[PDB]
């Protein structure tokens, strides 16, 4: 199991699609398996003190790859946030992926942006989809709004057909002031799923270019900060792979970083969409 060189990639995914993605259904479940023989601790997430900033009971991050906070005089768990560094191609460490804030864990968000130096935000989510609580709005609306000590203004905003973008500049009271950029892609059906491939590829690739040398862990995240947020990482780096050496390693990258962040890449159907994406973008020349 090792890179597919980008010119019979194609063919394979003709090949897992057919007698009804029998192929696709082995290999995700050889991932859901992946991590079988494994035990990976999360003593911080299950610990009483964090429970209520985790927004899915079940949902957790992986002791040895979560985001640390500084620590806050004079609480011991004020160090925690339900997030992890998770490898791209290129670097480790190259994302953070994390849940939609809660209300309750809004300054953590924005202090941890603060502290890792993040510049772009990837928002996978709408606050709420088919009358569902997704993610509570961590942002301004209109000019500013204060988060514990990190103070953010929304500078501008550009609204596409399937994604928007936010410029926003934000201060450390402790000022000092950074810029960061948030894509939210914003289409997400009232019936069933995701189908369509190519507007995604295109979101990824915007979203992924406007990252800043040198700069901290792009942010990803959409509700638990598991599923839509690995299919991206999934996405993005096999991107830069085929860019840098025209190979493709789907099933291993993400048996890689299922061990940095449980349940990275959720089900089947996103598993496939991740090969519909990259199919796309080497169809598209
Ligand atoms: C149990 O977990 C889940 C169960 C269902 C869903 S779901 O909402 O029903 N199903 C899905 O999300 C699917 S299906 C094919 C594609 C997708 S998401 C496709 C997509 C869209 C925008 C971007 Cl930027 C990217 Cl990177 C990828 C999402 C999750 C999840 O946790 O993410």
């Amino acid at each position: 199991m090792e890179a597919i060189p980008v010119k019979q990639f194609v063919k394979h995914i003709g090949e897992l699609y057919s007698n009804n993605q029998h192929g696709f259904s082995e290999d995700f479940e050889e991932v859901q398996r992946c991590t079988a023989d494994m035990n990976i601790t999360a003593e911080h997430s299950n610990h009483p003190e964090n429970k209520h900033k985790n927004r899915y009971i079940n949902i957790l991050a992986y002791d040895h790859s979560r985001v640390k906070l500084r620590p806050l005089p004079g609480s011991k768990h004020s160090d925690y946030i339900n997030a992890n560094y998770v490898d791209g191609y290129n670097k480790a460490k190259a994302y953070i992926a994390t849940q939609g804030p809660l209300k309750s864990t809004f300054e953590d968000f924005w202090r941890m942006i603060w502290e890792q130096n993040t510049g772009i935000i990837v928002m996978i989510t709408n606050l709420v989809e088919k009358g569902r609580r997704k993610c509570d709005q961590y942002w301004p609306t209109e000019n500013s709004e204060e988060y514990g000590n990190i103070i953010v203004t929304l500078k501008s905003t550009k609204i596409h057909a399937c994604y928007t973008v936010r410029r926003f500049s934000i201060r450390n009271t402790k000022q000092n002031e950074r810029v960061v950029i948030q894509y939210h892609y914003t289409q997400w059906p009232d019936m069933g799923v995701p189908e369509y491939a190519l507007p995604v590829l295109t979101f990824v690739r915007r979203s992924s270019a406007a990252r800043m040398p040198e700069t901290g862990p792009v942010l990803v995240h959409c509700s638990a900060g598991v599923g839509r947020t690995g299919t991206y990482i999934v996405i993005d780096s096999m991107l830069q792979q085929i860019k840098d050496k025209s190979t493709v390693n789907v099933l291993g990258f993400l048996k890689h970083i299922r061990t940095q962040r449980n349940y990275l890449v959720q089900t089947e159907e996103q598993y496939i969409f991740i090969h519909d994406a990259l199919l796309e973008a080497i169809l598209g020349k």
